[PDB]
């Protein structure tokens, strides 16, 4: 569909996701045209799970451990392409549990900007 | 113009900002619809300008002293349309020189985001 865009109502998705370390899952991601990779919560993944350390810049300042990256791909499933998304790897938000859709997956569904 | 989402290349775009407290300038900026407020450069503004404290979070982290709020509105003008945005208060980055435009401005281009 189209989104419009307003800065009181930041723009947000129903996506379901799988980390492949447990059941697929829903949650409400932010579509963020400005983060190159997507971050999703840690809260999705199991206690076990591998985790690699990863440097993060943003505009709260640079992070060190705030974030992870995944060890395998994860699948994200939008309510209307029937064809999921296959991100080779994305971020994990460890300290608040913030979902943000960003450009790997926009691409990977055709996402554009559109600006009259 | 129909602007193509792609990990690798960030979504950029000419805007000409006029802070209202020295000549307007011709900069890149970032298209960010994870953004509630457009961010332009501390180097667009004369030295002299009051500008008010602010408590920014972001990927980072918490900031106190990272981002102002302006005190006059800013004019920004995008190389297609002859209209002006007109941004009551916008953020002010006084350190490493971000340009984001963020909801605030792109509500007023009716910019939206299209997924098929
Ligand atoms: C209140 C702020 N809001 C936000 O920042 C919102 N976000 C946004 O607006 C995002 O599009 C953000 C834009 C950004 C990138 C780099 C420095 C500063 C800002 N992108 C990122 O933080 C992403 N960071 C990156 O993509 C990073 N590789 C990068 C380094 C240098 C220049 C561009 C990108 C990511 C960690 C989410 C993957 C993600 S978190 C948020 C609260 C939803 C503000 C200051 C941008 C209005």
């Amino acid at each position: 569909p189209v989104i419009p865009l307003d800065p009181a109502r930041r723009p947000v998705i129903k996506a379901q996701v799988d980390t492949q370390t447990s059941h697929p899952k829903t949650i409400e991601a932010l579509l963020d045209t400005g983060a190159d990779m997507t971050v999703i919560p840690i809260a999705l993944f199991s206690s076990n799970t591998p985790l690699k350390n990863t440097s993060v810049l943003g505009a709260g300042g640079q992070t060190q451990d705030h974030f992870k990256l995944t060890s395998l791909p994860v699948l994200i499933r939008l309510p209307f392409r029937t064809t999921p998304i296959v991100l080779t790897s994305c971020l994990v938000d460890t300290k608040n549990n913030w979902a943000i859709i960003g450009r790997d997956a926009l691409q990977q569904c055709q996402g554009v900007l559109y600006l009259p």
